[PDB]
């Protein structure tokens, strides 16, 4: 139900309704038998099989107050810091007491006393967690065993089955151009059926040729969408055209952060909106590293706001999954933007984006790099040398605070550096800089951004075929770039399409069942079409 445009000027099409009609249950029999099942992705992971697993829960009271339980600690983890006891006291006597109707018996009262002996203390907002884990325990064995039996798993397939369905030339029109850069050029684009706006990030064969890109794109293609989070750009298509490849990205037109940072002409603006911006970038790094995967590459062109004013990390080329307890290794980055321990080219983790972080928030608040003025005449090895040697200085822009977090995050000891600890994220979290913002509110996005661009117009009268077509393959003896054109192009990604069902209501308007005896006739297996 949650819309917002990138200039939708056309809705959706007017036939939607026919290009998204449900398959007959009998064509999904091939998916039936494929298709893992797996509690974590079907149940939760998967927005529409998430909705349609609730659905089947409601039409039972004895699921449904595990349903209940689960929101309630979605609420409670949003709850004001000062109002968590009593939040958590109304969810302790409603679910975990079983003089309660609506008592929870698979959280077992080993779980439960835990629980009522961390509530006694100082509250914190995950104090629900492991009982939420219990649930989920409970709900992946026979609920979930009945639930792939129902009709709402029958319906599932049916949205499996569109959702597989091909990206042609004729999913998509097209809108102005966006920005011109890198491999390529940016447009808006705009899926017909269900009229959600994209930005399609347009990648020419012969530029990724020439500078032997292939691995990186094929890298920054897996990286996204691997990652679902509300702060990093999310792929929602990868497909082929003649001369390009396609990735079907959110639409982020609100200007880069380079732009905002130079834009006053008076470089720097007010700390409330470098804070609100860091905090957004944080989200998304731990969202990253929950992957293990490290960015390598924050800096501000690279940091893109929406149209309500709300950021996300853009151009994942560079980011890496770090394999479970390794270190990996790469002099790799933009200069005056790379960690001293990436430039001595050591062996690193995750703490080169906690340096860029401090970079960030440096820049946001003075206008001007760390190391390096914008307009300056240096040689990189001398960028490189500051950035090793030298420390930064704090001009009267920076209040007490500010200064404390960028120079804890500028701490060229990555051993030492904010964020590099124990703690992870949670450190920086907790520092004064941040101490009036609840991030899982921000999380949540309930908190509104103090500052709100005008949506970026540029002039550019090119047009590039965004068509889908997929090439003729095998034409020459070596077919090693046909074989990264097909690995790259697989079409729609579940969650976000998903998504994007959701979120333009055709979900909502299209997942209707029978009026009482409740089968509908795309579901009745006694009328095969
Ligand atoms: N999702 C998006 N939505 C809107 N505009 C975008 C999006 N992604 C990129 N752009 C813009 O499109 C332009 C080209 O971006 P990009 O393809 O990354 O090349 P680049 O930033 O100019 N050079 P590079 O350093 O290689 O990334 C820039 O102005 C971006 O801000
Ligand atoms: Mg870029």
């Amino acid at each position: 139900a949650r819309e917002g445009g990138g200039g939708k000027r056309k809705g959706k099409s007017k036939k939607w309704k026919e290009i998204l009609k449900f398959p007959h249950i009998s064509q999904c029999e091939d998916l039936r038998r494929t298709i893992d099942r797996d509690y974590c992705s079907l149940c939760d992971k998967q927005p529409i099989g998430r909705l349609l697993f609730r659905q089947f829960c409601e039409t039972r009271p004895g699921l449904e107050c595990y349903i209940q339980f689960l929101d309630s600690v979605a609420e409670y983890e949003v709850t004001p810091d000062e109002k968590l006891g009593e939040k958590g006291k109304k969810i302790m006597t409603k679910y975990l007491t079983p003089k309660s109707p609506v008592f929870i018996a698979q959280v077992g009262q080993d779980l439960v006393s835990q629980t009522e002996e961390k509530l006694l203390q100082k509250p914190c907002k995950e104090l629900f967690s492991a009982c939420a884990q219990s649930v989920h325990e409970y709900l992946r064995g026979e609920p979930f065993h009945e639930y792939l039996d129902s009709m709402f798993f029958d319906r599932f397939l049916q949205w499996k089955w569109l959702e597989r369905q091909p990206v042609t030339k004729n999913t998509f029109r097209q809108y102005r151009v966006l920005g011109k850069g890198g491999f390529g050029e940016v447009c808006a684009c705009q899926v017909r059926a269900t009229g959600k706006m994209y930005a399609c990030k347009r990648l020419e064969k012969k530029r990724i040729k020439k500078r032997k890109g292939e691995s990186m794109a094929l890298n920054e293609k897996q990286i996204l969408e691997k990652v679902n989070s509300q702060f990093v750009v999310n792929l929602a298509y990868a497909y082929e055209t003649k001369d390009a490849l396609c990735l079907v990205l959110t639409i982020m037109n609100g200007g880069d952060l380079k732009f905002h940072i130079y834009n006053m002409g008076n470089p720097g603006f007010e700390e409330e909106r470098a804070l609100f911006y860091a905090a957004e970038i944080l989200c998304g790094l731990e969202d990253l590293h929950h992957e293990n995967t490290v960015y390598r590459d924050l800096k501000p062109e690279n940091i893109l706001l929406d149209d309500y004013g709300h950021i996300r990390i853009s151009d994942l080329g560079l980011a890496v999954k770090i394999p479970e307890g390794d270190l990996i290794r790469g002099r790799v980055g933009t200069v005056g933007y790379m960690a001293p321990e990436v430039l001595n080219n050591q062996r690193y983790g995750l703490s080169p984006d906690y340096w860029g972080l401090g970079c960030l928030i440096y820049e946001m608040i003075e206008g001007q790099s760390p190391f390096r003025g914008r307009k300056e005449k240096v040689k990189r090895e001398e960028v490189d040398r500051r950035v090793l040697e030298t420390e930064e200085v704090y001009s009267h822009k920076f209040s007490e605070e500010a200064k404390s977090i960028c120079k804890m995050l500028l701490t060229k000891d990555a051993k030492q550096r904010l964020g590099c600890q124990e703690e992870e994220a949670a450190e920086v979290k907790r520092h004064p800089f941040f101490r009036n913002m609840n991030f899982k509110r921000l999380e949540a996005g309930m908190l509104d951004p103090p500052f709100v661009p005008d949506p970026r117009a540029v002039y550019c009268k090119d047009v590039l075929d965004i068509e889908q077509f997929s090439t003729v393959k095998g034409v020459n003896l070596d077919h090693t770039d046909d074989d990264f054109y097909s690995k790259f192009s697989t079409g729609s990604v579940s969650i976000p399409w998903q998504n994007e069902m959701i979120e333009t209501e055709c979900f909502k308007e299209l997942n209707v069942f029978g009026p009482n005896g409740t089968l509908p006739p795309d579901l009745n297996r006694n009328h095969p079409p």
